[PDB]
């Protein structure tokens, strides 16, 4: 089960650099979802992050598909209502594409558009969120990942859900001590396997 | 000289849709700058304006670079700090590329990293400082900044190649008026 780091959009490039340097080992991608953020204050955090040795091979690019490929980041997050998979993968080949779906309909959907693996949730939806999840894992057969109020208490039943990783916000970047806020997440993950 | 008129990223899409129809006729240019906008609701901004009957010719993308390629949109406007010319070009060689500078050695090296054009800004020593830029650059200078039909000669004047409005415009009670007065008083000047 892989664990992402979305990004919370609410901190300085400086402290917001550090942290991700910080947490880098203890997970599998990191999404950069600076969504309030301009394209040119997210450059200086890719430079600093660039500088700062990150690999970035875990880096993920919400939403802005522009900034990905000038900044040779293979991996974006396209949330509901934006490019469909299918214009991108037409123009950029080499891109995996990750889709935010937030229902049964959109996810099989997204796959039909050709996504990589979908990006479910916000499961803690009209509390559908654990049912849903088992519902598209067994209608589609590309990577789903939960996300949504994920906390190592409530890994157990996402993972019985049939999730195939799941995404964390706030549990890592609100925390007073990042690194291990990553790592309690890292550590429930591996003791379930 | 050129007239265009910058979206002012604080009106909801259906109203920012129904402005920009409206004076498309009397202007040459419309930059999308909805900074404070979702990708989302930019294409369904977009998505209003084509099937509103707009000249999809005169649109510029500010910023999103994404945006206008998967929109057949062919101009974009670059902030300073985001991406240069030169890698646009690179990979998206069909585009029109446009500058925002604010410095003249900032319009001095946009000339230099292949821009097409550049948007010199905040004017109202700003025409001074365009005059200079004038003949320090060889491609198009738009004037932006505190624009209005009564500075439209100094600045034409002294060598501006258009003028950009955005509050002048959208922040008007009625628009397509607002825009006619600059228009007018171009084909005036003309």
């Amino acid at each position: 089960m892989e664990l992402h780091a979305i990004t919370d959009d609410s901190k300085p490039v400086e402290e917001l650099a550090r942290i991700i340097i910080t947490i880098q080992n203890e997970v599998d991608f990191i999404h950069i979802r600076e969504r309030s953020k301009s394209a040119a204050d997210i450059l200086k955090l890719l430079d600093l992050i660039f500088e700062g040795g990150i690999d970035k091979r875990k880096l993920v690019m919400n939403g802005r598909v522009d900034i990905a490929l000038f900044s040779t980041i293979h991996r974006v997050q396209l949330p509901s209502g934006s490019f469909s998979p299918k214009q991108i993968r037409a123009r950029f080949p080499h891109l995996h594409i990750g889709r935010s779906v937030h229902s049964l309909e959109e996810a099989v959907q997204a796959e039909k558009e050709d996504a990589d693996y979908v990006l479910f949730g916000h499961v803690f939806l009209e509390g559908r969120g654990v049912s849903l999840l088992s519902d598209i894992k067994q209608r589609i057969s590309i990577p789903v990942i939960a996300i949504g109020g994920m906390t190592p208490d409530r890994l157990r039943d996402v993972k019985q859900a049939g999730a195939d990783g799941i995404a964390v916000m706030s549990g890592i970047f609100s925390s007073a001590e990042p690194l291990e806020a990553a790592r309690r997440y890292s550590r429930k993950l591996k003791e379930m396997r």
